[PDB]
């Protein structure tokens, strides 16, 4: 998606990405939605840029904690996250 509904849906996740319990079920719905939105090639580019703008901007943040989000609610992503991994320009 054009770096927008993703931006909205990550917010409930940010609590945990930054440092917290959960995240909430809303984020889990957000997770399957991110996986579903991030599928066309454009989408990977837009989501990746959204990320390189948002969380990279919020440097005080814990990507490796976020790693645990998918193996918890029960879902996976085409790639994890471009803070300590890569933009995944598929
Ligand atoms: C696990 C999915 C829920 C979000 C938690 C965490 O991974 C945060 C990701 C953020 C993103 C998206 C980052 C990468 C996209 C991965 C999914 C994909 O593109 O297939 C932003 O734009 C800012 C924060």
């Amino acid at each position: 998606i054009d770096c927008g509904h993703v931006d909205s849906l990550v917010r409930p996740c940010l609590s945990y990405v930054q440092g917290g319990p959960g995240p909430s079920g809303q984020c889990c719905d957000g997770v399957k939605n991110l996986h579903n939105q991030a599928r066309s090639q454009s989408d990977r580019q837009s989501a990746c840029n959204c990320l390189k703008g948002i969380a990279r901007g919020i440097h005080n943040l814990n990507e490796d904690n976020a790693r645990s989000i998918p193996p918890k609610c029960g879902v996976n992503l085409p790639y994890t996250i471009s803070l300590n991994i890569d933009c995944s320009r598929v």
